[PDB]
């Protein structure tokens, strides 16, 4: 019987270190070494931390998921290393990192025209998986992976939801450690998710991109600075508040007026209002 390419032996994937941790999920740095001499393929590996059920189901729903996206610009799926009654996802392993590690370490290196390379990129994976009917609801830098200087991919799908035939949102009930400061208002305020709420998602990774991911400029960082960093329990409600009166996150440094108006449509309150991911990308390439 012929070996499959996607199933990874347990005995042969070797941890070396911890990428990032997530909602009861994390992604570590392995080499697959079936030859033991550590010439291996480096991988990027998820799994499950031992300490519930209903994560191992939602595991193996993002598997799948990830298992039949195909586009340039989404992380590559490699395989399985199965227990069963557990198992890992195994993808391709980018070394440069998110935007969050690679945009202030390379700022000489990447330009405005370069920036907006990058957007073009995002929208086009954006847009293949909404095409497929799927929420993404996690759009930001920390999961836009950098291939090279010319090409990202979003990369992690582990809140990524299929939207029903009938449906123009998928509604949620795992809510508790929702990237809220990159939610939609219908996101925060009802716990529905439409393609429009990862095109507001993606204003708020625009504009992490445009700041070059600085800490100090990041949307947690100037969000806490307009509606107050000590409201604990009430900072969703007072952060629903400012969004209703219409404030949003200021004009990166140097970022031209006509890419922060692109990124505003990102931001209209009503999702019906905002702009699709082919729209975004026409703007990006009329301006480049
Ligand atoms: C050294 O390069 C590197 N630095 N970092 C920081 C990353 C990489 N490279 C890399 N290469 C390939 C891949 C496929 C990845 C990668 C994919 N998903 C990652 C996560 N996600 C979460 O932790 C998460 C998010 C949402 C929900 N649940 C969870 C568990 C963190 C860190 C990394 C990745 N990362």
């Amino acid at each position: 019987t012929e070996v499959d390419p996607t199933h990874f032996e347990k005995r042969f994937l070797k941890r070396i270190r911890d990428l990032g941790e997530g909602h009861f999920g994390k992604v570590e740095l392995c080499r697959y070494d079936p030859e033991g001499d550590n010439t291996g393929e480096q991988v990027a590996v998820k799994s499950l931390k031992p300490e519930g059920g209903n994560h191992i189901a939602d595991l193996k729903k993002e598997i799948e998921i990830l298992r039949n996206l195909y586009h340039e610009n989404i992380v590559k799926y490699k395989g399985i290393c199965t227990e069963g009654n557990g198992i890992k996802l195994i993808m391709e392993f980018l070394p440069s990192g998110s935007l969050k590690e690679y945009l202030p370490k390379n700022k000489n290196k990447i330009n405005l025209k370069q920036q907006l390379k990058y957007a073009v990129q995002i929208c086009k994976g954006m847009d293949y998986l909404g095409s497929r009917q799927y929420v993404h609801r996690d759009l930001a830098a920390r999961n836009v992976l950098v291939e090279s200087e010319h090409q990202v991919k979003i990369g992690d799908f582990g809140l990524t939801k299929a939207i029903e035939t009938d449906k123009e949102y998928y509604t949620v009930k795992d809510d508790r450690d929702s990237p809220v400061f990159w939610y939609a208002p219908e996101c925060l305020m009802q716990s529905k998710f439409y393609i429009a709420s990862d095109v507001w998602s993606f204003g708020v990774t625009l504009h992490e991109l445009l700041t070059y991911c600085d800490s100090d400029s990041s949307p947690m960082a100037l969000f806490l600075k307009m509606i107050g960093p000590t409201h604990g329990q009430m900072t969703v409600t007072r952060l629903v508040n400012t969004l209703k009166e219409g404030k949003r996150l200021p004009c990166p440094p140097n970022c031209p007026d006509e890419v922060y108006q692109l990124m505003r449509k990102c931001w209209e309150f009503q999702p019906s209002n905002r702009t699709s991911f082919q729209n975004l990308i026409e703007g990006f390439e009329a301006l480049l």
